[PDB]
């Protein structure tokens, strides 16, 4: 029953997935709030402490005391030039625990501090308590999914976040991995196949060239941008609307903090619209000084605005093919992950750099990982009886 049971978990930087394997088919498994996804956002709250949706919508109210990037400090020593230029950035406090880092927050009127597997854990207990109430008994057994290039402290961490969580950790897989199985990719038979997976999420952007050897999977390469994602197309989108209201009206909006959230929020809806119509249209009552602000944005318009983030992407391409020592015409398949390669101009520009080759694309890229982690996680608990 529950002991047979095993579920896929993508532990993502900015959101999180849940998968299921049953009856020959993966079941990516919706939240109480009808979402296949889950932000990894944890608040702390004067009464509660809120995980995903709930955390990710009172942000903008509480944000000394809602927690997210954990995943970037997860393994990593206080010391670490990452954890130190990226604390610059956060609006919670992170302090230091004999050189580990903690991250430290108001909750029910005292102060806290947590260590980044413990905040891990909870966006991990979230996910384990979606696919039980999606199952009607609770589940244990977990594939969890990590970065190709975590190190042994990171993938430990990871480990010791599913052990708080009350999962029983079958493997820690690479994300990239995890996309390959979700494609069956190591189910060609036999010969050598050449993977690039092209992961561009809400705040990273990865490439992971994987050579599949008769089931066995190699690592050969790993490029890309640890600050490159979804948010910095939302943010350009902002600028441009800033500068239209400012055309429009003679009202510079940028210092009204509430102003710039409501824009930021819609521009991530109009981004999305963008992905499957030619224009996309902002609908927001009284935005700034009682004005609302109803526009519209051309996909054409939207594609320029990023043109040089886009084409930015296909650097870490070519340095993993150098790294791997590959040419492209070498590169079996290439696999999509993360919701921004839904945009049609990435797409573009990959398959073009591919010479015109087909992606595969046909799994919601958002969910690919926690499909394979899925498909893994039901093959370990079989083979475990
Ligand atoms: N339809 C879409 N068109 C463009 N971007 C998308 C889309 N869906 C998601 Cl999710 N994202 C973005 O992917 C990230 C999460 O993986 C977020 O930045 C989200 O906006």
């Amino acid at each position: 029953m529950a002991k047979a049971a095993a579920i896929g978990i993508d532990l993502g930087t900015t959101y999180s997935c849940v998968g299921v394997f049953q009856h020959g088919k993966v079941e990516i498994i919706a939240n109480d709030q009808g979402n296949r996804t889950t932000p990894s956002y944890v608040a702390f709250t004067d009464t509660e402490r809120l995980i995903g949706d709930a955390a990710k919508n009172q942000v903008a109210l509480n944000p000394q005391n809602t927690v997210f990037d954990a995943k970037r400090l997860i393994g990593r020593k206080f010391g670490d030039p990452v954890v130190q230029s990226d604390m610059k950035h956060w609006p919670f406090q992170v302090i230091n625990d004999g050189d580990k880092p903690k991250v430290q927050v108001s909750y029910k009127g005292e102060t806290k501090a947590f260590y980044p597997e413990e905040i891990s854990s909870m966006v991990l207990t979230k996910m384990k308590e979606i696919a039980e109430a999606y199952l009607g008994y609770p589940v244990t057994n977990a594939v969890i999914t990590v970065p190709a290039y975590f190190n042994d402290s990171q993938r430990q961490a990871t480990k010791d976040a599913g052990v708080i969580a009350g999962l029983n950790v079958l493997r820690i897989i690479n994300e990239p991995t995890a996309a390959a199985i979700a494609y069956g990719l190591d189910r060609t038979g036999k010969g050598e196949r050449n993977v690039l997976i092209f992961d561009l999420g809400g705040g990273t952007f990865d490439v992971s060239i994987l050579t599949i050897d008769d089931g066995i999977f190699e690592v050969k390469a790993t490029a890309g941008d640890t600050h490159l994602g979804g948010e910095d197309f939302d943010n350009r989108l902002v600028n441009h609307f800033v500068e239209e209201f400012k055309r429009k009206h003679k009202k510079d909006i940028s210092q009204n903090k509430r102003a710039v959230r409501r824009l930021r929020t819609a521009c991530e809806r109009a981004k999305r619209t963008l992905s499957s119509s030619t224009q996309a249209s902002l609908e927001i009552d009284s935005l700034f000084e009682g004005i609302d602000f109803y526009t519209s944005i051309t996909r054409a318009r939207f594609e320029e605005l990023c043109s040089d983030l886009f084409r930015s992407t296909l650097e870490p391409v070519e340095k993993a093919l150098r790294d791997a020592k590959l040419d492209k015409a070498q590169i079996h398949d290439l696999v999509l992950v993360g919701g921004s390669t839904r945009i049609p101009k990435v797409q573009k520009l990959l398959q073009d750099f591919f010479n015109g080759r087909d992606l595969n694309k046909s799994i919601n890229p958002d969910e690919a990982v926690a499909y394979g982690a899925a498909v893994q996680a039901a093959i370990l608990i079989k083979s475990t009886r």
